[PDB]
């Protein structure tokens, strides 16, 4: 299993911005004789 995710967000004078990733990698096996 793998994935990879990226998002991005923006909206006196007043302001704001927003960022937020995450990443994963997973492998597993069996084996029998």
């Amino acid at each position: 299993h793998n994935e990879n995710q990226q998002g991005s967000f923006s909206s006196r004078s007043e302001n704001i911005n927003h960022n937020s990733a995450f990443k994963q990698a997973i492998q597993a096996s069996h084996k029998k004789d």
